[PDB]
């Protein structure tokens, strides 16, 4: 179990030094705007990893992508973004790529089967690619909002659908799931999707919006969370998510603290 | 004097030659072919509809591809992806004769909140680009007002100048959509301030709602003075074609009557 922060936090040198000056287990890198793995953020990052030694986990972009398009333009150009970030991971010995289930455009709101075709298609055609680089892909959970897919496991698996690869999992966003019923009942059901849950991002809320607050500020009950990843085994990372540095460092002592609380039970 | 028209999406996604020979067979002034899916602007459709166009005498505009796009977007290659899939649309356009291509503004991802200013700067190149192929083309571009929806650009008359900025162009001019103005404010008060942009209105989108969704309702079903609205557009002067946007043709058909009788009592109110 290793804790690590999203660059979400701004350019990356920026942000970076400043992460590194603590210490996160772990690197999460959004591949979007200025911390896009482009050549130069490659080398930066890759000797990064030298001076201090950290894992690094990729964000695939998403922004104003959406893999669930009927606009076989827009999937081509969405496979293409994201095997940037297949192909940096694979650079960056990273072994983990998140990436977002599509939405369901507003044209095309009635025919939800279709769209989820698309979806599956597009996944499809990554995963292939992470296969290639020996990149694991971990599927996103969504926040409750209107349109968007992959929300419910269930709505997980009708993307998934018979993606039968040791390349495809789950990556667990306790935020996502808190707005969509309760955190602690969404980690038996992921697990059971490809390879299962293999990565986690970290990051609090009150049941309705993707607030991304601070651990405690919201109505999440983390230690019973972190009780149904030790009963898996859950060895990967718990990435933090929060809008600065301090608060995403205050939510990493909290979340270490209830790791303690939680490991002394088993006795 | 105003046509009336109707949006092929009365039978999207059927093929175009069924949805336009169903269309067809009723009598509308000009058609609206909206360049998405089974629908865009292919040699194939193209060729067809200008065959199409030489059996019935009637007027054409398209509506360029929306979907899944976002002209306002900071991923550079999401904004090349817009303007090469509205390129099409002004192609598809130019060899339809139409004077008109329907445009939408831009998004606002929620990543890039905090981005509003360089996010409009976006939409505001994106535009430039398209405008200048319109240019080229001889085709008036119809930016489109949005429906009040968090994020979406262009739902009000100054959220559309600051896309527009300093564009000087005889090709450059509004959609004005009538059951979008209503999720926002008073249909009817738009007509003014939206006049104003560039060369003003071109082009209109008719159909109806409650005030809060797009619903497409047929004219009646919602609580939109239309009166009121073609009294404002008689006004202005606008004798371009006024568009019916509806989920089936019995209720396009209908909006046609009832918008027709409308417009036959503004008339009367000139006394
Ligand atoms: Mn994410
Ligand atoms: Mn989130
Ligand atoms: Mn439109
Ligand atoms: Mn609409």
């Amino acid at each position: 179990m290793k804790f690590g922060v999203s660059s979400l936090v701004e350019s990356l040198t920026s942000s970076m030094e400043k992460i590194a000056e603590h210490n996160f287990d772990a690197w999460e890198i959004v591949c979007e705007g200025t911390h896009y793995l482009s050549p130069k953020n490659i080398k930066y990052l890759m000797e990064l990893r030298d001076r201090y030694e950290v894992e690094i986990v990729v964000h695939a972009p998403f922004s104003d992508l959406n893999p669930a398009s009927m606009n076989e333009r827009v999937r081509k150009l969405t496979v293409e973004c994201i095997r940037d970030a297949i192909e940096g991971a694979f650079e960056l010995d990273s072994e983990v790529v998140v990436v977002h289930p599509g939405y369901i455009p507003e044209l095309w709101s009635n025919y939800v089967s279709e769209i989820l075709d698309n979806n599956f298609s597009t996944l499809s055609e990554i995963v292939e690619i992470a296969e290639d680089y020996g990149i694991k892909i971990g599927l996103e959970n969504m926040p409750n909002f209107r349109g968007v897919l992959g929300i419910t496991p269930e709505s997980l698996l009708e993307i998934v659908k018979d993606i039968d690869s040791k390349n495809l999992g789950i990556t667990f966003d306790i935020g996502h799931a808190n707005t969509a019923g309760n955190p602690a009942e969404f980690v038996e059901k992921l697990q059971n999707i490809g390879i299962g849950i293999i990565h986690v991002h970290a990051h609090d809320n009150n049941g309705y919006d993707d607030e991304h607050l601070k651990i405690g500020e919201g109505n999440i009950n983390f230690i019973e969370v972190l009780e149904k990843l030790k009963e898996i085994g859950y060895d990967g990372v718990i990435s933090i998510e929060n809008k600065n540095i301090r608060d995403a460092v205050k939510s990493k002592e909290i979340l270490k603290e209830y790791l303690e609380i939680v490991n002394e039970k088993v006795a």
